[PDB]
């Protein structure tokens, strides 16, 4: 939360992009919060993965990255689920080279592809990782993570889109079922 | 922030609803946070106009205000801006019965209804309302608020919303421009 609410500072200061020159200092003032505090806590961002800090003959600059945006996207989405806010996706790129028993009973379909994202399709992508999904369990064997499952849509043929619940940052998806491409995503 | 956490919570808690059976204990639970601060958080809410408690035989209910969800659409209003996500509006109802420069200046039109936006198009007002929409300034005289103004379209005919930057719950519009009704509103 002061952690949110840095990283939002962070990305709207980086406005268009994901840098920004930011000092602990000038973020304490956009944050209300004391120097050390603000310094304290771009290392933690910085130690953890959100942000990265770079220093320049310019100026420090703080760039958010992957998992600081998904932090960005999953309060988005969290939003969305609670005011019941329509945010459904499209997304394109190009077709590229006791799970099952949830699959089967959650989604009904019996199991059998995979999609490289356009990098412009790549804030959707961004967006569709934010959601939770259809939940499928994770378990024991090792300890295998949970996975999200999107009803999706490629050609009006319906499909989902698998993730793992601890995201990972590809531009990789993969589908599963009952040349360039076209994904509609359902939230 | 926390208070955003515990209205937030309190909205996901009331589910479809805007009402929640939740004590300080279990709120706290939810938050992560001690009772007492659960039980302080509920009070200045509940004082400062987020939520209402209600005691009754069935429990103490906690309910969100429309200042309450005004915080939640701000949010979600926030991260469309900064995430670039669009979230233009269409709401529907009937028609019922020094800031002039600015319109001429900021809107460049030349100034000249209101509208009583339908209980179910009430969400889609709401989420407008989150919004910044083109900043028209308030000035000293009583110090007189600045207003948004937010492009819009009836009949495919561009006007704009105009509302106060000091959120006022109603469900009438005022809208300038240079019987059942539809508009698209721009954010």
């Amino acid at each position: 939360d002061q952690y949110y609410r840095a990283i939002k500072k962070i990305k709207e200061a980086a406005e268009a992009s994901n840098r920004a020159y930011l000092t602990s200092s000038k973020l304490a003032d956009m944050l209300g919060i004391s120097q050390q505090s603000a310094s304290r806590i771009i290392i933690d961002l910085e130690k953890n993965g959100y942000i990265t800090r770079t220093v320049t003959k310019r100026g420090q600059i703080l760039n958010i990255t992957e998992k600081g945006l998904d932090v960005l996207y999953t309060e988005f989405a969290d939003l969305s689920r609670i005011l019941a806010i329509k945010n459904n996706v499209v997304i394109t790129g190009t077709v590229t080279s006791q799970y099952i028993i949830q699959f089967q009973e959650k989604l009904g379909i019996i199991p059998y592809l995979n999609i490289k994202v356009d990098q412009a399709s790549l804030p959707e992508l961004r967006k569709i990782r934010g959601f939770r999904g259809i939940h499928i369990e994770g378990f024991k064997t090792r300890t295998f993570g949970s996975v999200k499952a999107f009803p999706a849509k490629i050609q009006n043929i319906p499909c989902f889109v698998i993730m793992p619940e601890r995201t990972v940052y590809t531009d990789v998806i993969e589908i599963i079922s009952d040349d360039r491409v076209s994904v509609e995503v359902y939230t």
